């Protein structure tokens, strides 16, 4: 497996069209897992499965910039399992990330860091065994 917290640099940002693939098992008894697009120190995209929130189980995305949170999007749909293997797919379009988890699709989150060329690296953290993480165009 891969270090975790894991970071994959991503060269000259990212572009509509690029496919970035994480494959990983979820730890059992997992609180988190996020994935952080980030532009420097500012967080394009913050995608933040939580299996414990209130004894809920839900998906926070959201951006920071300038070191602060901005509104939440939450997702209710929850297709990670602790215990069990994922594959998450996230497509850069060119109004926003697609995301899909095991084939299927999951949210869409649109742009607010605009600067999509200045997004270049993806940071992987939480509770998981990260399998693996690339990129590639399609
Ligand atoms: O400040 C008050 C608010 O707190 C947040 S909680 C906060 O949410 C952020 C996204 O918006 C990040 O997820 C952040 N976060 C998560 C992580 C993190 C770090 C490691 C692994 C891993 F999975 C996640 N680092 N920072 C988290 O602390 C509540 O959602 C909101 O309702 C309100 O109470």
């Amino acid at each position: 497996p891969l270090i975790v917290p894991y970071n994959l640099p991503l060269p000259g940002g990212v572009v509509p069209r690029m496919l970035i693939t994480i494959l990983g098992t979820v730890k059992p008894n997992a609180n988190r897992i996020a994935l952080d697009f980030q532009r420097g120190n500012d967080v394009a995209f913050h995608f933040n499965p939580r299996f414990n929130e209130n004894n809920r189980r839900v998906i926070v995305c959201n951006t920071k910039l300038d070191n602060n949170w901005g509104r939440e999007e939450r997702q209710s749909v929850f297709p990670f399992e602790s215990g069990k293997p994922f594959k998450i797919q996230v497509l850069v379009e060119p109004d926003h990330f697609k995301v899909a988890v095991n084939d299927a699709h999951l949210l869409q989150y649109n742009h607010r860091v605009k600067k999509l060329n200045e997004i270049s690296k993806l940071g992987i953290s939480g509770d998981i065994d990260l399998t693996s993480a690339s990129y590639t165009m399609i």
